[PDB]
């Protein structure tokens, strides 16, 4: 559930947070609106654990396999039972043109899986997302929404649960903003200027509440469809209107690189901790 | 209006934030269950108006003023205006004993003030806030609950607000759990053992949404009067029973300090890069 009751918190036993002692002086750990910034050691896991598990919340993780795509669902799936949201209810939602190519995976207690099938035509995700809306509404409290050629490799969990996240771009975020590769067209609905922007976010990883989700990939899909009757299609496609939705409606938390990294491209650097979420080659 | 549909913010030109530069590194601004810790400097006064003026909030300031404490309210107040939430609608709720002692303050546009007379006997407040519950609930949007012994200095406004925020006691942040003053008897129910706690919060100032405030109120109205009828008053009156609460129900941010301070005690440390509502002395 979302919003409800909340029950008291039992006792726990775990460290002081200290008042004069930041967790993390590397970096920004919140964003000007008072949005947390998610990094390894921001956050104490089994308090969140504790609080989330008490509402007993359910996350919907969507996820599209489409023609040779399908191909990284088996690491996909695997690797996100090691190390999404284990001990909470999850459901699965895969999306593709190839229901009989889906790999059986073995899931953990309380988790279930969905194949939906689709038409094989990356912009047209937040269409089907927002096809679903009643499906989720009765399902799910919360979605994520990722792209599949993708491992987990460590916890991602409860932190990241608000009603409306992004994520920083691996590739972006110590850039400024004028280099930032939004739409810089003033003829597409995704135009931001260059003065303007917080961070470039990934379209990769985003999610919230299944109400915020839903405005979100509701607002992104009539944006795309203003910008192909006006004959225009935005530089990096659904990431650009991804950017600007969230430019105009603030993210309630923002998720560090931790969260989408290419370490193939980018390496390990001291900024992170952990590497938690990964692409995979191709 | 709270938890609304958001309309989209209008273009902004304001200061990057950057990643690789933290706001504050002095101080700990987000708490182990990513609430933000409200600092100077983490956050931009001008998006927040912004996304709190979309949704025409107004915000609610309870304020006791019975016997010789009536004398606080014409500073009180008169501050209140210069500093406390300028530009958004407010709705003060002054109750008292002596209706007629209630000083004539001109306020600002779209603020206004109720006169409520209670019967003169701290502890109290708690079971008044939660005979208000239905006046509350059709006229404010958050609540902000206050002692009049005070004054502001400098600007108190939306940053604040969120579904619950306790205060950091200005004499307390320093220290370490076992030296708060929390109740240490178990046979109250405000009783907190020596391995347990976060912060200690101030009496003198929580708030939240209208739902929470209430919750808060009436749990603690509850705990008390359980205490009196076991013939125990807990150490700290209503403070002891507010820290029960935000311990066993984690607020959704905290205020630094500078909410609560007094400067004749505690002077004016490097820490504190404003001071925004001070003790009177009384
Ligand atoms: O033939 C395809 C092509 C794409 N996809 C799906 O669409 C996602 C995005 O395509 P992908 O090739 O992974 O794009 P990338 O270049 O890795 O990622 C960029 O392009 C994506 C689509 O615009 C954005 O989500 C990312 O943020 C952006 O970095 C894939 O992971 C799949 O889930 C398919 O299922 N089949
Ligand atoms: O005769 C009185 C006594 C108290 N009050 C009201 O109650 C508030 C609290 O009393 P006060 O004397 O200000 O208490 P303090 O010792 O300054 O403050 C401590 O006691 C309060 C009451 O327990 C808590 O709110 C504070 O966090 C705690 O620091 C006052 O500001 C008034 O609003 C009156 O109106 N008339
Ligand atoms: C060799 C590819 C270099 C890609 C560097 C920048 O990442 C790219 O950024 C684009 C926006 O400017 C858009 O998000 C695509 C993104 O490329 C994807 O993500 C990278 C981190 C790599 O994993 C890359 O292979 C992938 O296509
Ligand atoms: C001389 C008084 C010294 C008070 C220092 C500690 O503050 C007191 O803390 C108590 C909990 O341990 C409780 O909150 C009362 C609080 O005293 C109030 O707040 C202080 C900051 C002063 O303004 C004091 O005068 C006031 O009574
Ligand atoms: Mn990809
Ligand atoms: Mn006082």
């Amino acid at each position: 559930a979302i919003g409800e009751f909340m029950v008291s918190l039992p006792r726990m036993v775990y460290p002081q947070p200290k008042v004069l002692t930041p967790c993390r002086k590397d970096v920004l750990v919140v964003t000007p609106w008072l949005a947390p910034i998610v990094w390894e050691g921001t956050f104490n896991i089994d308090i969140l654990n504790e609080q989330f598990r008490l509402q007993n919340t359910t996350i919907g993780l969507t996820v599209f396999a489409i023609k040779k795509y399908v191909a990284f669902l088996k690491l996909f799936l695997e690797t996100a039972e090691k190390h999404f949201m284990v001990g909470h209810r999850v459901h699965y939602y895969v999306f593709t043109d190839q229901p009989a190519a889906v790999p059986r995976v073995t899931l953990g207690t309380g988790r279930q899986l969905s194949v939906l099938e689709v038409r094989a035509y990356s912009m047209r995700r937040m269409e089907m997302i927002s096809f679903c809306e009643r499906r989720f509404l009765s399902e799910v409290d919360y979605l994520v929404c990722v792209d599949v050629d993708m491992e987990f490799r460590d916890h991602v969990g409860v932190e990241i649960l608000t009603p409306l996240f992004g994520t920083l771009h691996p590739s972006f975020y110590g850039s400024s903003r004028e280099a930032f590769t939004y739409e810089r067209r003033p003829q597409s609905q995704a135009y931001i200027p260059k003065d303007e922007g917080d961070f470039y976010y990934m379209g990769a990883f985003f999610g919230g509440s299944v109400q915020e989700v839903q405005r979100l990939t509701r607002a992104c899909h009539q944006a795309m469809m203003v910008d192909q009757a006006n004959g225009i299609e935005a530089v990096w496609h659904d990431e650009s209107h991804l950017n600007k939705y969230l430019l105009r409606h603030k993210p309630t938390k923002v998720l560090s690189p931790e969260y989408l990294w290419d370490q193939q491209l980018l390496g390990w650097p001291a900024v992170l901790r952990k590497l938690r979420f990964t692409a995979v080659p191709k």
